[PDB]
Formats: structure tokens, sequence, C-alpha cells
């Protein structure tokens, strides 16, 4: 250089630019010219570094220590940064129909689609300087047990120590990270919150965002997710949502492999057998509750391997072989109680960071549906930093805040959750919240059947809504071409196809009663499930797919629950959820819907017909 404008070593506070792969100090340095950092932190991971910015933060205000507990602590949030924001997140591609089907009304649910164009002129727009008199930490992360054959990479730049001390418990972060990488590739992730010192506008409880400048953005043909003005979660944590489902689906398309939004866990019967199987949920719908799920059913055993993202591929043996890319649980806290989710409790009284939960006067943690009596003279201080009463008309918690902790303090964590080599999934679960109309648990008729289930995937948000795959928000590419995708899954050549069932644990009967008692019950659709896997001829053939056989589900221990209504299957309501399905795929797929999930929609359409 000429003059002293393009090295960033003097800036360094710790590691060294020298120490880093190639590529990854040109990300490093070029980023640091563009946003302008008063210093750079190469993060090693280490426990000194992360209670070293614990403190830090705590002598800012930016978070509080919860005394009741072992390392936890508490983030409130400005208000307007609480969520995953959905119309501000993007995907660039030079053709809008690589990204999302064009529909036929005009308007996409399934993806949103930005030109390279309108998004240089974005991130003009905020990223210049974004960073002055702020810290820029580096860190390098792992989606995955470090040194899978499924894992991969990453780089995430930020400003936001808050983000730093999640990643740390979300990934595997730090110098071997970079060690293992060496000259590989990764996926180059930037963050800022958006507010360069000297602040230009009013910082909200100690918690910098720029909301009007929020922007999520993902170039999969660049390797890159580019996100600006939100601190929160899925914005700001850029392993999770970004490039564990966004960048890696498209990835996985690529490749030969599948990214998706569903739980691991491994399930032991009373003969000694075991077996992995994965669910795709969407929102609100006992996700985390069935990863770890304690059974009722005496000599099962519910193991988890994960809760959130499963990235799977057929071995040479045609086995799919799923590993969980993720090092933590980030879930929602309101409605975690010791009855809906005991393990759940065990796993966050340590090492965990909460994010807009109530504060107890002992310095514990409060929410709705905690199900927890508190000792008179406790009080309550709101996620609004508020005195806070039962009597209110707003909750202490906010409705999406956040536990995040550590997986490997789950008290039923897999013993396999790790194995570089992943496991073997046996079932796939796809399920949605149905108060009418859709049985407890049903079988698809075959491959093409079951990924035209996963297509066909409605929950109720009230309002029914379609969320195929649990991967509505999150698609990487065009949703067609993902369908296409796991169709071809049926012609590699001794590919052991894993069973298909769809779930319903929320199936009201006419007073708005649900049916079912659902959480460790749900332990008996699983054993069914385990039983068909096996060959059992425990099933009842219908016109959505099989269903239990008359006494084929265990209900010992259980009142007298309603089969009859539970399993009911309505003509009337069936020929309208066709219908349905029909025009959401013709207008949101159109063009690019494949073959084979046309005619599975004929074949529905037409067993109905003859009932
Ligand atoms: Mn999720
Ligand atoms: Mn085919
Ligand atoms: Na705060």
């Amino acid at each position: 250089q000429l003059h002293n404008g393009l090295d960033f070593s003097a800036k360094v506070i710790q590691g060294s630019l020298d120490s880093l792969p190639q590529e990854v100090r040109k990300f490093v340095e070029g980023n640091a010219q563009l946003c302008q950092p008063e210093y750079i932190h190469i993060c090693d991971g280490s426990e000194e570094e992360y209670g070293r910015l614990l403190a830090h933060m705590q002598e800012e205000g930016v978070i509080r220590k919860l005394k009741k507990y072992d390392n936890c602590w508490l983030a409130l949030t400005d208000p307007r940064d609480v969520a995953r924001i959905e119309s501000k997140t993007v995907i660039i591609t030079q053709e809008q129909r690589d990204t999302v089907p064009i529909p036929k009304s005009g308007q996409s649910q399934l993806g949103r689609w930005m030109s390279e164009e309108d998004f240089e002129k974005a991130f003009n727009a905020r990223f210049p300087g974004c960073m002055k008199g702020r810290t820029m930490y580096v860190i390098p992360f792992s989606m995955g047990p470090l040194g899978s054959p499924l894992a991969k990479i990453g780089i995430e730049l930020t400003d936001s120590p808050y983000v730093v001390a999640s990643m740390r418990i979300m990934t595997r972060m730090g110098t071997s990270v970079l060690e293992a990488l060496g000259d590989g590739e990764f996926i180059k992730c930037l963050h800022s919150v958006g507010c360069p010192l000297p602040l230009k506008k009013p910082l909200v409880n100690n918690w910098a965002c720029n909301p009007e400048l929020t922007l999520i953005a993902h170039l999969p043909d660049r390797r890159e997710i580019i996100s600006f003005g939100s601190g929160y979660g899925g914005n700001s944590l850029l392993g999770k949502k970004c490039f564990a489902l966004r960048i890696a689906s498209r990835l996985a398309k690529e490749e030969g492999w599948l990214a998706e939004h569903m739980l691991i866990l491994g399930i032991t019967n009373p003969e000694g057998k075991k077996k992995y199987l994965a669910a795709a949920f969407p929102s609100a719908c006992g996700k985390t509750n069935l990863a770890m799920m304690n059974p009722t059913l005496p000599g099962w055993k519910v193991e988890c391997v994960g809760d959130d993202i499963a990235w799977m591929k057929f071995d040479a043996q045609g086995n799919l072989r799923a590993i969980n890319p993720e090092n933590g649980f980030f879930g929602v806290a309101p409605g975690t109680s010791v009855k809906t989710n005991p393990n759940a409790i065990k796993t966050i009284q340590k090492n965990t960071i909460f994010t807009n939960v109530a504060e107890t006067s002992d310095g514990g943690v409060y929410w709705e549906g905690i199900d927890e009596p508190l000792a008179p003279g406790v009080t309550i201080t709101s996620w609004k930093n508020k005195e806070w009463r039962p009597q209110d008309e707003e909750p202490c918690a906010h409705p999406n805040s956040r536990f995040c902790t550590p997986a490997s303090q789950c008290p039923i964590i897999d013993p396999a959750w790790e194995s570089p080599e992943g496991v073997p999934i046996e079932g796939i679960i796809f399920g949605g919240r149905r108060p009418a109309g859709v049985p407890l648990v049903y079988e698809a008729l075959s491959w093409q059947h079951g990924v035209f289930v996963g297509a066909a995937m409605r929950s109720e948000a009230k309002v029914i809504m379609h969320d195929p795959f649990a991967m509505r928000p999150f698609f990487g590419y065009n949703f067609g071409k993902y369908l296409a995708h796991w169709l071809s899954m049926a012609h590699r050549p001794a590919a052991k196809l894993p069973k298909i069932f769809h779930v319903n644990w929320f199936r009201k009967d006419k007073n708005g009663k649900f049916l079912w008692p659902g959480f460790g019950e749900n332990s008996r659709v699983l054993e069914w499930m385990f039983g068909r896997i096996e060959g059992e001829d425990s099933a009842k053939l219908t016109p959505i797919g099989y269903v239990p056989k008359e006494d084929a589900l265990n209900l010992k221990g259980l009142g007298d629950v309603n089969v009859e209504e539970l399993f009911g299957i309505s003509k009337e309501f069936w020929e309208k959820e066709v219908e349905e399905i029909d025009k959401y795929l013709e207008d949101q797929v159109n063009a690019d819907l494949p073959y084979e999930i046309e005619r599975e929609l004929r074949a529905l359409k037409q067993r109905i017909s003859q009932m």
C-alpha cells in the first residue's frame, strides 16, 4: 500500500489478521474498510472470552444477571425489535423464478425475491460506516459437529456482543473452527445493528437496532448472508435460519441432500429397539415438546438430537442420515412449564441467556404458562421493565420471548447428537394445528403421496394458513423445484425412503374441547409409527392414507377417548380440503408444480369422490 488505510492490524484487540486463512482475512478486512469499526475482535470461543463479554454487557446495561440461577442472563429489547421479520427478509438471484415460483395471483406466499440491482442500492444505503465507534466481532462457527462430513462453516461479522454470546451457545464457535476451516470455503455472514456512533437516534432500552432500515438478505450464488438493523434471533444469529435453512436448502439442492425445518428424536421401545424420527411442524404446534418428550408409556424412552433443524443425506448404504447443525436451543419461553416440557425446564436453569421474559424479585424468570406459583412477597418485573401484576391486560413476557440454552445440558440429549456420521432417519412426521377434519395420525400411501402430504400442510395461525414442509418462511429457492428435489429421492437406487406420517394433536369436538390430551400421551402415536416402520399389520386404509386399525392404538391409562371423532373422516370436509389444496398449489406453484404432485392431488380427489 501507499499509505496506511487498508491494513487494520493496529485495530485488532483479540487475535491476529496474519493468522487467518487468506479468504477469511479478505472478508474481515474488506468489511472493516466498509463498516469502519473502531476495533476488531477475532473470537476464540473460550470461556474467558464469554465471561468477559457478558460482564461488559452487564457493565453497559445491555444485559442483567439473573441471581437465582447458575450463570444466567436476561436481555430486554427495544419493543420494535422483538422477532424475525418476514416482510424485510429477501433472497437475491438473477431471475425471480429461481427464488420463488411466479404466482398466478401475483403475490407469492413462498418467499420474497429482490433483484441484484435493488439490493445493491439497499446495501449502499446501510453498511458504509455502520460500525463507527463499535467493535467488529469475528465469529468463526461450524454448523454441525466439527469435522462431520455434513457440517458447514461460516464466518459472521457483527457489532453486537449479544450475537457473539448467543452464537457461542447456538453454534460451535472459536479458534478450533478456524483451524478446521483452513483454506476451505465458508458462508460469508455480515451483520450490523445499524447504529454507528455517535448515535443519530435515541437508544431504547440499551438495545441497538434500526427498525426502519431492517433488511435480512441472502445471496446464495455469492455464498453471502447480509443482515442489517435487527439484533433479534433469526435476523442476527445468522447460523440458524439464514444459513441452516435458506442458504443450506439451496446448497442441499445443488449437492444432493436436504436442509429441513425438522426436529430429530431417538425413540427406544420396551423390546430394546431404537429408531430415529424427524418432524416438521409449523409455529406453536409442540415441536420442542415432542423433541424432548417424556413418554407416559412405561418402557419407552425419547431422546433429543435436535429441536429445530435437520441436515440429511443418504449414505452409500441408502440410509437417510441426519445431523442437528445447531449447538443449542433457541426456544419460545412462554408456555414452557414442568407439565408441558419438564426437560426444557431442567435445561434452562444454568448457562442460559433469556430475552424478553419477566424477572422475579429473587432474580428468577417468569412468563405466561410457566404454571409455577411464586412465594408471597415475590414480585414481577415485566419484559418492558415495569412492575407487573397478573391483573394487568399486557403479558409479563413478550409472546416471542426466548431462552437460548446449550444443547449438551438437555437431560435427555441423545448420545449420538454430536455423532459426525449422523443418525439414520426411519420416519418423517408432518403436522399442523387443525381444529376440524384431520385425524390424530395418518400414514402416507407412498413416497410421492408423502411429498404431497408435506406440500399440503396447513395450520391454524384465527385463520388456517399454508405452511408446506413447515418451510414457508425458509425456502432457499423455488418451492416447485424443492418438491421435485424431494421426489427425486425415490430414484436413488438403494435409497431407504423413510415412512411418512401426518399428525394432528389439536382436533377439537363440536364444543371447542381438544379430543387428545397430548404431551407425554403422544408417545402412544409414536408407538404406532414405530410398529408401522417395523412392518406391523396395524393399519386401516382410508382415502387420505393409512390410519390405526380398531384397537391398534394404546389407549390404556387414558379415560374414554372419543376415537370415532378423533379419527373421523368426512367426505364433505375433505372435498373442501382438496379443493383448497388444488387452488393453493395452482396459484402459488403454477408452472413449477411437479407432475407427481398434480397426480397425487388428482388421486386424493378421486378417492374422496368415491366415499
Ligand atoms: Mn424453527
Ligand atoms: Mn417419480
Ligand atoms: Na436492554
